[PDB]
């Protein structure tokens, strides 16, 4: 199976490493980069990233929900369209199908 989890830590190293200020607002505020897969709220949170991905592939997410939990951050188009970039690299380093067209389900309820 593809290995999803993988992708998602590079995912995030990427996310974080071009817009740190993105990570103040999780559960993981100011924790280092490179310590993320040891923190508590990271493991979390990357886990449902990781089923978000499994739940898109697999024809149940619900991307309207997901677009409008983040609008309730304060999470919009912009950052979205950056994530888009950083996961479009994060699966050619795996080998991994890439995610656009499930970035952009989730973009059109944005
Ligand atoms: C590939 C793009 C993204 C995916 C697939 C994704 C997916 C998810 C999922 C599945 C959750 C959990 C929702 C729930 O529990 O119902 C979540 C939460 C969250 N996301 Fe994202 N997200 C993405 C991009 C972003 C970006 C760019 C930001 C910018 C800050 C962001 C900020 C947040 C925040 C603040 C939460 C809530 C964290 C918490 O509850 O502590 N997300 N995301």
């Amino acid at each position: 199976m593809v290995n999803w989890a993988a992708v998602v830590d590079d995912f995030y190293q990427e996310l974080f490493k071009a817009h740190p200020e993105y990570q103040n607002k999780f559960g993981f505020k100011g924790v280092a980069l490179g310590s993320l897969k040891g923190n508590a709220a990271y493991k979390t949170q990357a886990g449902k990233t990781v089923d978000y991905i499994n739940a898109a592939i697999g024809g149940s997410a619900d991307a309207a929900g997901l677009a409008s939990r983040h609008k309730g951050r304060n999470v919009g188009s912009a950052e979205f369209h950056n994530a888009k970039a950083c996961l479009a690299k994060a699966c050619s380093a795996h080998g991994a199908p890439d995610l656009g067209w499930a970035i952009d389900d989730i973009l059109s309820h944005l």
